[PDB]
């Protein structure tokens, strides 16, 4: 310590620290704080600068003007974060932005789980054995030994380390041309060609090709085509990391504002959700944009009480609320939400995450969902929002660029049997790169309709 | 007179004024002499430089990456010349241009019957009660009387007066901003809309529609799309207009050329298309590009006779070669003279035109076209150039935008009946506007499959 | 007649022809009213939309963010009237608002003397031998004969002719590429080389030069660069060629006005500015952005008199006042007139015209004017304004791209015995190109200090 | 080990490997080899593609239509690591280059100093009292203690780390806006105000000011303007670093190469160049475009044979000859070496690097560089090269945007009392920000003449 705030925030931030973080990991406080302290004078993943842009941009999703695509890994691990591994992961999204754009008739607007998606909170303290259960690699290693599973400190600087070479590539990839949109139709193309239920999305795929080839025809200048923005975000879990990325920004007009520049975009998760706790409270001072994850014994009256705390200026596109309720409970509970959320003044991003909401543990034993219900979810979400007339802002899918079996359903009818033949995941099941294409494509549908 | 050529085109000047020229005026030489030297000094209506842009893009259409649009009135008239008609004609023209380029998935390049479209070959010598009938405004009046009905030279000077203001306006109107193609598929949308065949063609508005926001939620700026380019094109036909337009223009590179700047395209007809004529020749030696009309008695042997002369340095786009043999004879004669042509090693620009044909006189006694024969023209012109793997080059109509009955057929359903209330036309029959989009509608169909 | 205008104006439409109009011709009213009637359904010379723009551009001339580069023939001429003559006008045209452009700072918006400037008011009634003398192509012809003297109707359409011919070369020309400003400075490199005051400019040539090196390095596409923008103005004159001219046009928010579209921009003279007169109730009531000649007999109050008539509702950029005073009178009378004028609430374009101020009857007998006293007036000028803290607007200068003689002094030093070798002006006196070009310069070097 | 490379080159990087390297540290070979197959796996600081189109960049340097500014820190420390410093730095080399841009009149490729150079060769191998000496960041610790200067392979790890964060935030300044140059201008009218011989450079200032209003009245949309791109580069010296950042890529045509993605640009040292040696042997092995620096001590038959072996299939802009010579020797050395170079067929980019070769020990005892010797050995840099007609290609200087005291000279008047004022170099003395701007303006004078 010895850089204190300036005298409005800093009554807020020692109440903010001073409330129960859930969640959290044992580990030395001397040691731990160390490394905070060594966090706190390092370069940030982002500059404040993208985060405004990004703030304007999500005004734009939230006033109805364009979508949110949010996705990746469920959890990076060390292991994971390879060149190949992050090429697949930026493809993907950058190859479903495509076709979500042309189904919205909108800017997608990209947001990944990238460059800091190490805390995974979905765990019981203790394991069988009498072992401490993995909790990502920012806090212990996945090695299923009392060693490996030690809380350590040092995996912080490791998960900077690797959240800043993450997001140097993914700038790097995108500036360099892997985000040209006509090579992206090119492997969409191949995609719905290899596909099994090819010619069932094939209509749409001609559609877009003739879109594309109309653009050139019509002699635009490839300027904003030939690369494009991925954002990136994580959930903030960790008090000491994300305590430790907060910057101060002077603002080009000239007001001064404090955000966690660890990512992007930060999101609260289900567990960590409480009013008067750590996480909301520490999001309600930060400037970035937020999220906050919902399930279905969210009540209406507590979602506008969010609204209020994150959202205390109504600046449209601030928060985005972020609906997993399964795929039976979302058309029940969400309408009542959206309605009182609606009316109090609040211009939110309606997000679905059709993924923490669908996760059940299959015959085989190892944890799947089934597409079919992920998709359900959000078919249920646009009526919900059809029949309301609000709009529906974006989606927030786990997947991944390799060719993993990780998930039930698909067009390449992945059975219980086919599970132990390539699984990779920290934790969730993610969709198949297929099964990610094939999802872009189904919503394409959903919001043309 | 006063000018000489330099000595390369003197010779072969000479030669062709020599040669015999058909459909010409009666009139005096002497006074006829004296327009020509008037309108040798004035302002042409059009320069090089953009007569070398079109060549250019003509050579795209011969090779196979875009494609021609040509047509507008069968005959002007100085009555008809207003700014509410060449609005109406120069609206449609980029109206199908639109649908055409999305269909084609390549660039359509707008050629225009406009600003010296009065020349009229289709007639009898003398009319009925020994009366010499009308050949356009440029030579005699509509009026039936032999007061309006003698040959008048000074014609020739209301005619260029008549085409530079038209081609004055037709820049202005795409300067202006009414070649925006927002606004011209929000006019395509009320046509599809308000047609009795309205949902007939609405998969494809719909998906033009899908196109035009995908190009906006891409984030083009509107740079070449708020403005386009209408070229300008008429029948060369009066030997002393023609060639009193002669102008010689220095190229950039350094070499000096001849053109016809009376417009941008010069084309031969039917009646005036004989080897040693004038006209092939006169032809021949301008550096405009240039089509000639072909018609059923055509052989392939004298259409690679006419390739030879008037694309004599193999210049792929220069000649255009314009199929009007009716929607019978041209799957049958239209064949053996592609094959011929290209064996022969000329990139022409094979053009249809389904209009001077097809013409016959209905029960009524006016005389008219029926829809459904100038489509399947070009049903069969397509036809012979997918099954001989040859590349259609682009269309050749006579169309208004005015809400008139001349052509029967169409959505609107035009029986003979129809016919007297409301018919405009100095000439031949031509697409009401309806009938001119519905058209595009089916020619882009035609391009997709 | 036949058509009726809207309520609201045909009170105030009769009510202006009522008027007394000073500088008319003497010819048959039947004859000329058939004329008018003629010319009443013709092709405008120009379009609502490109005056709306043009407003919208002299609305940033009047609030300081541009400068107005207005000039021309003094006279066009139908034996003038070519394409070389045209060509040099535009390109001298074009070459000074670069230059000026640099200068300034800003966006020099280009005016053009043509398409309608053959009006001449400068005479009196009868010459001598008791013959009535030359008031322009659109009245009467140049010989001195009683022929070709008479008043001619016919004229106004052989005038109305000329105009759509040179607005539709000059459209032409700065679409094809002959308004492209690396091929404009690479011939102002060649005035400021081959001047015989080449050094004395070389200072501003060389760093305009590195500017546009600059522009290249930093890697900027020539999309607003290659093509220009060239108005079209005249001194509206002829009550019946600018009565015939007048047009109807629904703006695009949904309410219609009333414009003269001969022309983009007209004026009104020195001779016909009486505030009861025609001409400015007629200006007063056509939308166009509108001109006033002002000279040393202006006071004060009666210029705000004009401000209050010509711009009611307090539109900047509408009304641009014309000083032409005289190289002496101009820093005694302006300042008064700027103080009043400001002070009423008009941001009204100030500019200055050096011409017609300073025409005096030379040794020789030739009418000539000085070029440093036509220099000194816009020096004075801008001293007025520099004094004032008011924004100088634009020049208004007459000149000819064709190497002539008419004007006395410059770098080339044009004495009385050098007048007779080249003079081809139909009434005043006009820069030579390269006195255009150095005006040019030391306008800009005005602009910067 | 695990993988193997292709056959043509496996034998070529075992005959590189062992070779001998200089300037290499002593520590563990078993421990330092798991730090380099750790780091084989993680994500590389550049991406191929950049290194082609920096290839690209880099050809029109050699053929004269552009220039080079390299430049950072001599040595980067992970203390100094930080967003203010990287920031100030990266400010100025954009400030310097948009100065440069103007001078050249061509386009400023901008290399930096920076995400990898933290070897620093420059010592003798034992310090005074038998204690190893400070090698840079990536072997040991700043700390003149014998714990923190023990060799640490996990240092390698460490500068990874900073690395990819330094590279990751340049990346971000680049694209969020600190890269729009009407905002650099602004920052260099504030210097050149603020500088004691403000007015010995206002005249370029004001002429640069000039040129970018004169680009916004032109009316260009900052398009390529917002946003620059800034390379990275340091010097390959660690052979387990630089082995270890080894990576194959597939080119977008079809074969495949190998590049040293730990920068875009690596280079070879003075003391690092033996033919023979592994240093010469892994540049002509990787496909990155490559530097050499060049001593007093080069004959121009050797710099040839460097040519050779580096440039072996004559690439323009592959290989870039440094000249550090100091301020006497380089017009007598260079001439040779270019004509030499030159007449062998080799398009080199001739580099001026005036720091390395005009380092002094001064009479305080901290080790200097006079700004004038400085200034001066790039004058006579140019000399060399306008006297034999060849393109000087660019500049490499060391520097730092933080307003530290370490080269004497320059506006301020730095003296050897001021030089323990501030010091905060880990190795040779480097540019004030003043003295950075200066140095630019100069060099930019020198482009000029
Ligand atoms: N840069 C634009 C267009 C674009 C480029 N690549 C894309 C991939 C997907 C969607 C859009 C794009 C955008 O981000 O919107
Ligand atoms: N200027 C482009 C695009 C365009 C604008 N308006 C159009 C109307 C129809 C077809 C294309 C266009 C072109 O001529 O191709
Ligand atoms: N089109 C821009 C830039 C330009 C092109 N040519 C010019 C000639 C002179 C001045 C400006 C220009 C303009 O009118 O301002
Ligand atoms: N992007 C262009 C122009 C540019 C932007 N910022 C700059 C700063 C310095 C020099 C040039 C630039 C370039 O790199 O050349
Ligand atoms: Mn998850
Ligand atoms: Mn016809
Ligand atoms: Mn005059
Ligand atoms: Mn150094």
């Amino acid at each position: 310590d010895l850089p204190p705030l300036p005298e409005g925030m800093q009554q807020q931030f020692e109440d903010t620290i001073s409330r129960d973080a859930k969640q959290q990991p044992t580990w030395d406080r001397a040691q731990a704080e160390n490394v905070r302290k060594i966090l706190e004078s390092v370069p940030p993943i982002v500059v404040a600068p993208e985060v405004l842009e990004l703030k304007q941009k999500l005004a734009d999703v939230a006033n109805g003007k364009a979508f949110l695509l949010q996705g990746g890994d469920c959890a990076e691990t060390f292991e994971s974060n390879t060149e190949p591994h992050i090429r697949a992961n930026v493809k993907t999204l950058l190859q479903m932005a495509v076709v979500l754009t042309y189904g919205a008739s909108t800017p997608v607007i990209k947001m990944a789980r990238i460059a800091g998606q190490y805390a995974k909170p979905r765990s019981s303290d203790l394991d069988g054995n009498g072992l401490p259960n993995y909790r990502g690699d920012i806090v212990n290693g996945v090695e299923a030994t009392p060693e490996a599973r030690r809380h350590d400190p040092a995996r912080m600087i490791r998960a900077y380390a690797n959240a800043s070479a993450a997001m140097n590539l993914v700038r790097a990839l995108t500036s360099s041309g892997t985000a040209d949109l006509y090579r992206l139709s090119e492997w969409n193309r191949e995609f719905v060609a290899n596909s099994p239920a090819g010619a069932r999305y094939e209509a749409l795929a001609r559609e877009i090709d003739s879109g594309l080839r109309f653009m050139e025809a019509c002699g635009v200048s490839d300027e904003s085509l030939r690369a494009a923005d991925i954002y990136c975000s994580h959930e903030a879990l960790l008090v000491d990391y994300e305590r430790s990325m907060l910057r101060l920004a002077t603002d080009e007009e000239g007001n001064e504002e404090l955000y966690d520049l660890s990512a992007h975009q930060l999101w609260i998760g289900e567990r960590t959700r409480g009013m008067d706790d750590f996480h909301v409270n520490f999001a309600s001072m930060i400037s970035n944009p937020i999220g906050i994850k919902i399930g279905p014994g969210i009540t209406p009256e507590e979602a506008v009480a969010y609204a209020d705390k994150l959202d205390p200026n109504f600046e449209p596109g601030r928060l985005t609320i972020v609906a997993r309720m399964g795929h039976d409970k979302v058309r029940s509970v969400l309408p009542g939400v959206i309605q009182a959320v609606e009316a109090s003044g609040h211009k939110v991003i309606w997000q679905s995450d059709p993924m923490h909401g669908n996760t059940f543990t299959a015959s085989n034993g190892y944890k799947t969902r089934h597409f079919d219900k992920v998709i359900d979810e959000v078919q249920g979400f646009f009526e919900v929002h059809r029949a309301l007339g609000t709009h529906p802002g974006g989606i927030h899918i786990e997947f991944t660029g390799e060719d993993v079996t990780e998930c039930l359903g698909g067009a390449e009818d992945i059975t219980d049997v086919d599970l132990p033949g390539r699984y990779e995941s920290a934790c969730d099941p993610r969709l198949n790169t297929q099964q990610s294409l094939e999802l872009a494509f189904l919503v394409a549908e959903m919001l043309r309709n």
